[PDB]
C-alpha cells in the first residue's frame, strides 16, 4: 500500500500473511508452513527523466516457536532510471536468467524450483549490477534487455569457522553451494498481442570452495542457456520455459549437476468470478552425472512433477489456494543421498495482502 | 497507527518501544530488559457480509549488543470473518484457553505466567486453526464460543541435529519442551452489565519426544480446564481464573506437571487523571509430581507471588509504571532444579506507542 | 517519512537502501557490502510543554545468503521531553561522549571508528539513562548539556553457555569485549554563529570477564576524555575531536589500550549542483600497550588512515559516494595479532532514503 507520496518521493509498504500448511507423507515438508512477507518500494523524482528508486522484501517464517528466528533478505537494491536510456540498480536481486524463467513461476505454491536462491545468476543471489532497457530505448515496443554482472561471493574469512578453507574469500562469506565467482549474464525478451518470447544466458566463474571440498559437478564456469514462450491474454496464461545448465543445477546438497536439462510448462485460465484454475509439468533431467555418493550414473532425474491447483481471488488483497504436487521421482538411492523430496505434497493456503 | 485506508482495504502500523529495567537478586532477570514489539493488523471489506484480515507482531529486544539479534514473531495468521456466521483464521495465534485465562493477564509487566508460549493450547503457538463466533450468530449479546484445531509440531528433520530422534518429525521441528501433537479446543464466554463468565478445555496429543527424552509429566495427552470470572465497569477491573492441567504444565526446563492447580487473581482501579494501582496474586500448585531430578515429589509449588504495582498514563500513546514481584516461593532443591525464579523483581518501564 | 500525523501523534517510519561494494586487498571487507536500514521516530503531545517520544532503528545486511539473517538493532529507546527543563530517556541509545565525537562521523563510508558500539559510553549500548538539556534551561542559546548513566551489562547467565564465568552476570549476558559495569558520564557543547566547542567525559566500571579471561588493558575503570571543535556554515564543515582514553579503546579482539590517545579531522564542502568532496584524517595511537599476543610493545598505532571522498546528492532522497581509506599502519605482526585492517579500500555507493 502507499502509505507516503510527497515531494516527489512515493513509499509503497507492502507485505503478506499466508496461513499455509502442507501435507505429505515426506516428513520434512508436512506440517504447518505459515510465513509472512514485509517489503517496501521507494520511488523518488529527480527530474523529468530520472528516476531514483530503493526496494527491499524480507520474509519471515511463521512456523516456528518464538525460542528461535527464521527470517531472510530477499531483496535489497537502490538504483536509477533515466527515460528512454535505461535503468542500473545494485544490490541484492534477481538473476537476468529470471526474466525468462519467471514466466512458468506463478503456482500457487509450488513450481519454480528446477533451480534455487543464491544459484549463480539464476534467482536471488548478492552483489547485482543490473542494467535494464525497456522498449528498446522507447524505440520498439514490447522489446526488452538486459546487461547483468554479479561479483564474487566467496569463503568464510574466520579462520576457527568449521567452513574455512582459505580459498576465495570475501567479506560475505558463505557455505559453497551458495557461493559465486564473477559472473556475466543477459536477457532478451520481446511481447506482441499477448505473446511472448524469451532467451537468457549466463556465464559464472566457480570458486575454489565449490571444486575442491568433495562436491559434485565441478568446472571452470558454472553456464545456463534460457529459451522461454508466453501468452497472456484473454484471461489465459500458458507458458513453457526450457533451460540447459553446466555445473550450475544443484542435485540436493551433493553439489551440481555436471549438465542438466530443466523444463517447465503451465497453463491457467482466470474465470472473472474469482476462481484460477493451474495445471503444470516441471522436470530436471541430470546428464552425465557420474560419481554421486557412492555410485556411478549417467542419466538421473532430479525434479520430475506435474502440479494441478486453484487460487480463488476474495479481491486482490485476499485469496485462498489448493496446491497439488503430483510427485513422478521414483525412491531410490540417488534420491535419498541427494535429500529430494519423492513424495506427494498437498497445500491449503489462505492468503492476505496489502 | 491506521496508515493506510483506501479502496476497501485499511492497514494499522502498530507498535511499542518500551524502556524498561529490572532489579533483582536474580541476577538471570536482572539488568536491562528494553525491548519493543512491531506488527500490523489488515482488513479489507470483500463484500458488506465478508471481510478478510491478516495480522503479524513481532517482538525485537532491545537489551542485546548488535553483535546479536534476538527476535521472534509473536502472532501471523490470515482469515474471514462472515457477518453473524463467524471468523476463521489459520496460523500462529492464541489458544482458545487464552480467551479465558488472557482476564488475569493484565499487570504492568509480569503476571499471566502459569503458562508459556508454545505450551499446547495454552496461548501462542504454530499451526491454530480458529473458529470464533461473537453473539452466538448473533441472536444473543455478549455470548461468545470458539472451536479450535492444532496441528502437530514436533521434532527436527535433519538427522545431523543434537535435538534429532527420528520419532513425530515435522518441518518446523523444535524442542520436546515446544513440540505439540494433534489438539483440539473450545471456549465459552458470556458478558452482561461489567459482570464475565468464563469456561475453556484443552486437549492435547503429547508427541514421541516429550515422553521418550527423560522429561517429568509423561503420558499419553496434555489437558487444560479453566474456569473463568470478571467485573469490568466503573473503571474497576476484578478478575480470577482457575485452570487445572494435566501434563500441561511446564516445571522450568524439566518437564510437565502430572497435575497442575493454578490460579490468578487481579484488582485494579483506573483513576481518570492517569494512575491505575494494580494487585494480583498468582500460584500453580503441582500435584504428585513424583521422581524430579534424583528425588522424589508429591506436592510442590511451580509458582507462587504476589505482584503490586501501578502504571501511570500520560495519554494513550505514552505511558510509565512501576511493577513489584513479590516472590512467595522458597529457595529449595526444586526449584533450583527446575531454575524458577525464588527472589523479588522490581521492574521499571517507560512505554511510547503508535 | 511521516506516515501518519492525528490526535496528537505523528509517526516519521524512515529507512535506507544503500547498495555497497568495498574493493580491498582486505579479503575479509572486499566485495558486496549492502545494507538497509529501517526504523521509526514517534512523537506525541501530552501538553503544551510537555512531550513523549520513541524511537528504533534495525540493520539489516542485503549481503549475506538466504540460508542466514545478519540483523541488529542500533538503538531502542522510550523518553519524555519537558520545554525548557530537558529531556529524558532509556533503552539502547547513543553514549554521550558521542555528542562530541559524532562531529567527525560524517565521512561517505569510513570514519567514526577510534571507537566501536557497545564499547562502554563512546557509542551505542544498552541500558542509556540519559538526561538532555537545550539551550540551558532556554536561557543561554547555543549552550547545551547531557548526563547519563549506563547500567551494567554483565556475563551470560547459563551455566552451559561456553563463554559462562559465573562472575558479573546480568540477563542480557555477552562476551567480555561487549560488557560493561555502572558508568556515568556527562558532555557540554557550545554553539556560536557557525563555530562549535565541546567536551565530554565519561567513567565506566569495568566487569570481572573483562579483567580475568585473558584479555589486555585491565583496571578498575574505563575512561574517557573528548575535546572537540567545528565549523559548520557557509556549505563549509570543519571538525576535529580528541579523545584520551583509559582501558576503553579496543584492540582489535585482544582487549583494550592501556592508554589511548584518538584524534580525528575533517574537512568538507557542499556544492550547490550536488557534490560535497571530503578529506579526513583519523589515528588512534595505543601507549604503554604491554605484553600483547606473547610480544612486549609501548606504543604502537590502533588505527591510521587519511579518507578522501565524494558524496553526490541528487536529492534529498537519493545519493551516490566513492570513499577511499588510505591506510597508512604497517603490515606487523601486531596488526596481524589484532586482526586489524591494514590494506586500502575504496567503497562505491548508491543510496535510496525516505
Ligand atoms: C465469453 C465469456 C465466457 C467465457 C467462458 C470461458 C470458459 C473457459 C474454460 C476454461
Ligand atoms: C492437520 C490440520 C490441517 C490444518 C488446515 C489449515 C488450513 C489453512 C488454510 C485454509
Ligand atoms: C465519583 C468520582 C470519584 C470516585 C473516587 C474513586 C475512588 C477509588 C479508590 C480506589
Ligand atoms: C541501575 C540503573 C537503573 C536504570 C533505571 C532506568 C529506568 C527506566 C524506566 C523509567
Ligand atoms: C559565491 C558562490 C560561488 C562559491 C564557490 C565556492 C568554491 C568552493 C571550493 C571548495
Ligand atoms: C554504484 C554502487 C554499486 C557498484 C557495484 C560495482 C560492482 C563491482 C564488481 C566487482
Ligand atoms: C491423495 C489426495 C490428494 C487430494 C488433493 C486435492
Ligand atoms: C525492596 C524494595 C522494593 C520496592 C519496590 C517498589
Ligand atoms: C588504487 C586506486 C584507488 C582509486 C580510488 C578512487
Amino acid at each position: 500500500a502507499e502509505v507516503y507520496n510527497k515531494d516527489g518521493n512515493k513509499l509503497d509498504l507492502y507485505g503478506k500473511v499466508d496461513g499455509l500448511h502442507y501435507f505429505s507423507d515426506d516428513k520434512s515438508v508436512d506440517g504447518d508452513q505459515t510465513y509472512m512477507r514485509l517489503g517496501f518500494k521507494g520511488e523518488t523524482q529527480v527530474t523529468d527523466q530520472l528516476t531514483g528508486y530503493g526496494q527491499w522484501e524480507y520474509q519471515i517464517q511463521g512456523n516456528a516457536p518464538e525460542s528461535e528466528n527464521n527470517s531472510w533478505t530477499r531483496v535489497a537494491f537502490a538504483g536509477l532510471k533515466f527515460q528512454d536510456i535505461g535503468s542500473f540498480d545494485y544490490g541484492r536481486n534477481y538473476g537476468v536468467v529470471y526474466d525468462v524463467t519467471s514466466w512458468t513461476d506463478v503456482l500457487p505454491e509450488f513450481g519454480g524450483d528446477t533451480y534455487g536462491s543464491d544459484n549463480f545468476m539464476q534467482q536471488r543471489g548478492n552483489g547485482f549490477a543490473t542494467y535494464r532497457n525497456t522498449d528498446f530505448f522507447g524505440l520498439v515496443d514490447g522489446l526488452n534487455f538486459a546487461v547483468q554482472y554479479q561479483g564474487q561471493n566467496g569463503s568464510v574469512s574466520g579462520e576457527n569457522d568449521p567452513d574455512f578453507t582459505g580459498h576465495g574469500i570475501t567479506n560475505n562469506g558463505r557455505k559453497a553451494l551458495r557461493q559465486n565467482g564473477d559472473g556475466v549474464g543477459g536477457s532478451i525478451t520481446y511481447d506482441y498481442e499477448g505473446f511472448g518470447v524469451g532467451a537468457a544466458v549466463s556465464s559464472s566463474k566457480r570458486t575454489w570452495d565449490q571444486n575442491n571440498t568433495g562436491l559434485i559437478g565441478t568446472g571452470d564456469r558454472a553456464e545456463t542457456y534460457t529459451g522461454g514462450l508466453k501468452y497472456d491474454a484473454n484471461n489465459i496464461y500458458l507458458a513453457a520455459q526450457y533451460t540447459q545448465t553446466y555445473n550450475a543445477t544443484r542435485v540436493g546438497s551433493l553439489g551440481w549437476a555436471n549438465k542438466a536439462q530443466n523444463f517447465e510448462a503451465v497453463a491457467q485460465y482466470q474465470f472473472d468470478f474469482g476462481l484460477r484454475p493451474s495445471v503444470a509439468y516441471l522436470q530436471s533431467k541430470g546428464k552425465n552425472l557420474g560419481v554421486v555418493a557412492g555410485r556411478n550414473y549417467d542419466d538421473e532425474d532430479i525434479l520430475k512433477y506435474v502440479d494441478v491447483g486453484a487460487t480463488y481471488y476474495f479481491n486482490k488483497n485476499m485469496s485462498t489456494y489448493v496446491d497439488y504436487k503430483i510427485n513422478l521421482l521414483d525412491d531410490n538411492q540417488f534420491t535419498r543421498a541427494a535429500g529430494i523430496n519423492t513424495d506427494d505434497i498437498v497445500a491449503l493456503g489462505l492468503v492476505y495482502q496489502f
